[PDB]
This record gives structure tokens, sequence and C-alpha cells, in this order.
């Protein structure tokens, strides 16, 4: 009988029970009492229903309350001493570093290239790794819990190497090599690994996910070195467990662990198994990742078998367990909550409580168990979603045959085009703008009922519109944007004025803390029917003599955000979104909107995870989606980008071949711009929370000795739509009024 094995299943609840109570305790309507109530309710709703599914294999200590990293760093005692001087209990101390307290809160990081975010360990010379046994020790008391309900569990930690390796120093400590204090945390791993076997512990999952990595030597040494500590027969087995990539360029770091086995995500990387399954010794097992825990299609059970097989060939039935590819955190928790997807798009999904039936009847189909019935309903589902026409759309697929280097190329460089824009717009020096968003419900709420006009709807959204440009103007801002009111989130509101996408209403992924998103599908080819921005583009643009920008997110950021199709490149979604962008793009010209901006804030996030083919593939095919989006229009029109990083590769911003770039910056990395002629709007203020026309005019004239200030834009470092009116009234005119007295001397 090969065993069934989830690695992780999300705990934000089937109703986002944990979002709820979560925010009621931070908030004080909720005790803390009613909290650990509340979380333990869910635990045991997550365990009886993996148990109920017949997963042999059911995880611990992947319940959060905010996330799992943040949990290891309380549990371990990588607490950075500003957090300790409030009088908080242990589960405060944790939500202020993960939320911080109102001493700001620790680092929020992508996980990888999934859509998850982690708080980072952040480490100190004087960090002290010891258990914190003052709160409880999750994991064996979750352990306990799940034993006390009949469910034995997988205990589920972040093994010591990736722990350490993806923490931080703190700006107390700058030089300090995280993973030198390796020495340091293994007795307090050995430590939690005794008392989890004493709990009754026979199995724990460690999580070695860095081994996807590009790793130096140096690090991959340290595997040989953990591991060799913590094994023995006083700890539970330890299955390292990977995923999101390819381990390959890492075996030799793991070829001669005395581990009890391993994990690999054979959906990212199924032509990784003859080499990795290679290293396996006498006794070692193998756990195959076959069900994607980061997307939301119906799993082939006929290929992911072949897989499962491939493997038993390698090292035995006996050594083999059928598993989700990751943790199921990255989707969402019940397809049986969707009630408006017609049914037959809906029969090529599945979300985390259907990829536990999944794993099941994986398990049984190669174990030689009758699962005939099963087999064949999902071949019937995968035969119909390839058949169908929302799959392969003809137009599109043509339409795709016409890209290439000059579809993404403008028509003149940028020297050429500056000449017409210059003549066209006559902008001063230290031009002046902003990103897009300015500072509700019941209209959109009233309107989507059929309780007010089209005609009434319209009205208010103006009515702001107005307001905002009408502010802006007052302030004298040089290029105006329209606030972006009729828009809810910046990936939506274009998925579902496009063709090709579903969406869910409750498709919830957590994505840091206790925020959520619900993140649009594509489930077949994309194209543009109507126009989806240009109306209030319009309407903004006749109400000011000044040069309003259009604004459209791109098509790297829409595929990112969204859950993509997995039987088609994300290169060629990329494409297909590019060219759907390119159309509004001709449409806002032919208006009269001739100032564009694309915002592409997920193209860093995408990045593959190790350097290579797959790595320079996507960013040329990411800049080339952008280019095919922005590249049909007039010299004289003005193509911006926004991007919402501080380092992003000044290379990469270059193919872009924007006429005007905003990036966030409030080191000598202007200086990568100076024979770049193409324009650079470098971010004066964080719009995460007045500076005076002194510290503008400071900052400005810092920059202004590494840059040139012809092609010098003044901007904040993104939109205020997060920012109250008051401070974003005196921090613009303090901002204008600066540029002003540079505008002055030149
Ligand atoms: N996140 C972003 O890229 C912000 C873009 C958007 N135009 C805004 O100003 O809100
Ligand atoms: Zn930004």
């Amino acid at each position: 009988m090969v065993q069934s094995s989830v690695l992780g299943f999300p705990r934000i609840g089937g109703q986002r029970e944990l979002k709820k109570i979560t925010e009621a305790y931070w908030s004080g309507k909720a005790t803390v009492e009613e909290l650990l109530a509340k979380g333990k309710e869910l635990r045991e709703h997550n365990w009886k229903l993996q148990q109920k599914a017949g997963v042999d294999i059911i995880p611990s200590n992947d319940f959060s309350y905010y996330d799992q990293v943040l949990d290891l760093s309380l549990l371990f005692n990588a607490i950075p001493e500003r957090y300790t001087k409030f009088d908080l209990a242990p589960i405060d101390v944790l939500f202020a570093m993960g939320r911080g307290l109102q001493v700001t809160a620790l680092e929020m990081v992508k996980w990888f290239d999934s859509n998850y975010h982690y708080v980072r360990p952040t480490f100190s010379h004087s960090t002290e790794f010891k258990l914190n046994t003052a709160a409880g020790i999750k994991p064996v008391d979750e352990f306990n819990e799940a034993k006390a309900l009949g469910v034995q569990t997988r205990p589920v930690i972040l093994g010591p190497v990736s722990y350490l390796y993806l923490g931080k120093a703190d700006k107390d400590s700058l030089d300090l090599e995280p993973i030198s204090l390796l020495p340091k945390i293994l007795p307090v791993y050995k430590e939690l690994l005794q008392k989890l076997k004493e709990a009754g512990a026979e199995q724990v999952q460690i999580d070695e996910p860095v081994l996807v990595l590009d790793l130096p030597e140096a690090v991959q040494s340290k595997f040989k070195e953990a591991y060799d500590a913590l094994v023995g027969a006083d700890v539970p087995e330890l299955i390292l467990t990977t995923y999101f990539g390819d381990v390959r360029p890492n075996l030799k770091a793991i070829e001669n662990l005395p581990v009890a086995g391993f994990h690999f995500d054979f959906v990212r990387v199924p032509e990784q198994l003859d080499e990795v399954a290679s290293i396996l010794k006498d006794g070692q097992t193998l756990s195959a990742g076959v069900v994607d825990g980061r997307n939301i299609w119906k799993t082939d059970f006929a290929k992911a078998s072949a897989v499962v097989q491939k493997a038993i060939e390698k090292v035995g039935k006996d050594k083999v367990v059928v598993a989700t590819s990751s943790s199921l955190l990255h989707t969402p928790v019940d397809l049986e909550s969707e009630t408006k997807l017609d049914a037959v798009i809906k029969d090529w999904f599945s979300f985390a409580t259907q990829k536990l039936d999944e794993v099941v009847v994986i398990a049984k189909n190669v174990s030689g168990e009758d699962v005939s019935k099963q087999l064949e309903a999902n071949a019937a589902s995968i035969k119909a979603r390839s058949e169908s026409s929302i799959t392969n759309d003809p137009k599109v697929q043509e339409r795709l045959t016409t890209i290439n280097e000059a579809l993404a190329t403008r028509k003149a460089a940028f020297p050429e085009r500056l000449t017409e824009q210059k003549a066209k717009y006559n902008l001063p020096l230290f031009p002046t703008t902003t990103i897009g968003s300015f500072p509700i419900r019941i209209n959109r709420n009233k309107f989507a009922k059929g309780q007010i006009t089209a005609e009434e709807y319209e009205a208010f959204i103006n009515k702001e519109i107005e307001t905002v440009v009408r502010f802006q103007e007052e302030i004298g801002l040089d290029v105006l944007v329209h606030g972006e009111p009729e828009r809810n989130d910046m990936v939506q509101y274009f998925g579902e004025q496009l063709n090709g996408f579903a969406f869910t209403t409750n498709g919830w992924v957590q994505s840091y803390g206790s925020r959520y998103v619900r993140p649009p599908i594509i489930v077949g080819d994309v194209s543009r029917p109507k126009a989806m921005t240009v109306k209030e583009s319009v309407y903004a643009q006749s109400i000011t003599s000044k040069p309003m920008k259009g604004m459209l997110t791109g098509p790297v950021t829409i595929l990112r955000w969204s859950f993509p199709r997995d039987d088609v490149s994300g290169k060629i979604q990329a494409l297909q979104l590019g060219l759907a962008l390119r159309d509004e793009v001709n449409d806002l010209e032919g208006a009269g909107i001739t100032v564009i901006q694309v915002d592409e804030p997920a193209i860093r996030e995408g990045l593959p995870l190790r350097a290579g083919k797959e790595r320079s593939d996507y960013l040329n095919w990411a800049a080339q989606s952008f280019r095919v989006a922005t590249s049909g229009v007039e010299n004289s029109t003005q193509i911006h980008s926004h991007f919402c990083y501080s380092d992003l590769d000044p290379n990469h911003i270059k193919a872009l071949d924007a006429d005007v770039v905003s990036i966030e910056f409030s080191p000598n990395y202007i200086q990568e711009f100076s024979e770049y002629p193409n324009h650079i709007g470098l971010g004066l203020f964080d719009i995460h929370s007045i500076p005076s026309k002194q510290e503008f005019v400071s900052r400005i004239e810092e920059i202004l000795k590494v840059y040139p200030a012809s092609k010098f834009w003044v901007n904040p470092d993104c939109g205020l739509k997060t920012r109250g009116w008051p401070e974003v009234k005196e921090s613009l005119t303090n901002m204008v009024e600066a540029a002003k007295e540079f505008r002055a001397k030149y």
C-alpha cells in the first residue's frame, strides 16, 4: 500500500474564520482565550477533514496565527530586544513582530516565487537561541492535540539551514552572516526533535527549500553538518523536504545524509526524478510531489500516477509516498464553496479540500486498488478541458503568430521621440507627477443590485475624479492622474474585462498575516472585448488642460497575481495579455489619452529561482510582453512605467524603453542610468506614512549630484490610495514647491 501525504493545509478556514477572529482579537473585541479556542477548532476541523479523506500522512505545526516562519523565530528565541520592552505575553510579542505595535514590524518577504509572504528571521550577535517553553512548544502541543483526536500527524518544521539562510542580520549587527549561527541553533532543533519523539512523533517533515536555489559551496556543506547532528535514535525520522524547484545542482550536498527520506517537487520539475532518485540510499523513502500545491487545476491522474510509477521503479513501492508538491497553503480551501462558476469550468478545478481526495486516489491507483470509476471521471474532466473552445480561441492563436521584435519596438528611438514629446507637452524642468491613486462601497453595492442607475453611479465616480483633478491643479502638478476611484484592485479590475478569465466567490489564499487575496483564474486564451479604462480617463482629461495619465496594469503582473493555466507556458499567457493591453493602449491614444502609465509591480516576483536559460528567457519575455503592449503608439505618446522596487535590474528597466520610469527610492545605483537617455523619477517619499520643502530640496540636491537634471522627474514612491487627505495635501505641496525652486535656477 503506497501512502498518501499532505505537506500542509491552508489555515484561514473555509469561511475565513481565522481572519475574523484574529482581527477581532487585534481590535479588542475578542479575548486571547477566544482566539486560541477558534484556532483549536480550526485545526481540529482540518485534521478530521484529512483523516476522513483517507490521507495517511497528515501534517501538524502547519497552522499559524500569522506566519509559520515567525512561529519558529518565537519558539527558538530569535526575538529582537525592541519587542520585549512592552509587557506583552508571548503571542502578543509574536503579533508585534509580525505587524508592529501601535516599533515597526519585522520585514515581510516573498516566500520563494509563491504568492505568500513570511516574516524574515532577524538575528543579532547577541542572539541567544533556546526553546521558548513559556508560551507552550507549539509543535509539541499541536501534535498532542491531534493525537487526542485519534489523528497521528507528522510535524512540519523549517530546517536549520533554510531558516538561517533566509534570515538577515538586524540593524545593530550589519556584519553578521546568519549561516554562521548554525552551531548555536542545532542544539535547539535537537531538543525540539527529542521532545516530539517523546510526545510520540515517529516522522518529521523538515523543510529545506533552499536546496532549490543557487547555493554557495560553503552553504552546501552545512546540510551534512546539520543533519549529522540531528539524526539519531532519540529523534523522529526526518523527511528532508524540498519544493518549488530543482535540487539537481545541489545533489552532492544531500547525497550522503543520514535522514530517513526526501521529498521533491515533480510538478514544477518532473524531469529531476531520475537523478534525484539516484542518490537514495537503501532504507530511504522518496516522497513524490505530484499534486500541485500552488494552483487550482484538477490533477491529471493518469499523468501523476506515471510519475509515481517511475519513482516506484527506482526505489520500490515500499519506499514511495504520493504527496502534494508543496504545502496546500498556496491554494484556496474548498471548491464546493463556489456558487456562481459554471459547472463545466468548475469540473476543471480542485482546491485544497479536493486535492486531499486526489493524493488518496493516486496512492490507491498505484497500490493496485480498484479506482477505475474515479480514473474515468478524471480522464473525462481532463479531455473536456483540453477540447473546450474556452481553452483555444483561434483568433488569439493567429494573433500570437504576429509577435516579434518589430511588434515590440517603437517607431523611433527615444531621442527622436523626446523631440516630439517636448514639442507636444512642453513640460518644464523637474516636472511633477504622482503614481495614480488617491484617498467607496454603498453606491458600488446598490449599483450591483440595480438600486441606482448606471447614470447615477457614473456621477459619483466623476465627482471624485473631478475632486482629485482640481486638487492636483490647485497645487501645481504638471502631469496628472484621475485617482482610480472606480477600481477595486489592480488585477481583477482588468481580468473581469478580459476574456479567458474565471472568478471565484470564495477562492481566498493567504498573502500575509490576515491579508488574503482572491486571485483571478486564467482559464483560457485571453483577449479584450472592449475598452476597459477609456471612459474614466477621457472624462478626467476633459476637465483639465494638464496632461492626464492613462493607467494600466502590465501583462506580467496580471499573470503573476492570477492562477495561471497549467497547459500553456507563462510566456504564452503574458504575450496574449500584452496583445490585449496593446488594444487598450491603442484605444487610449486614439481617444486623446497620450500619456499612459503601465505598472508592473510583480516582475521581480516571477524571476526564476536559479540563474540560467529559464531566468534569462523570462527577463526577455517579460520585457517583450510589456513592449508588445506599449510599442504601437506614436512618437509623441509618452509611455511611463512604474516599479515598486528600489534596486530592480537597471538592465531590465532599459529593456522596456519607456519614455519615463518611476522607481521607489526614498546607494550609488542612480549612476547606472547616466548614459541612458530616457527619463527617471526617483521616488522622494515613502507613501506608507510631511517632509518639508527643505527635506525635499535636500533630497533632490542629493540625487541631482549623481544624475542629469534634464532627465529628472519628481514624484512620491507609489500611489496614495493608502493615505489620508491632510498629509497628502501638505506633502505634495511641499514636493511641487521644492521643484519650482529648482525649476527657477535652471
Ligand atoms: N502598486 C502600484 O504599482 C501602484 C499603481 C497604481 N497606479 C497606484 O498609484 O495605486
Ligand atoms: Zn509603487
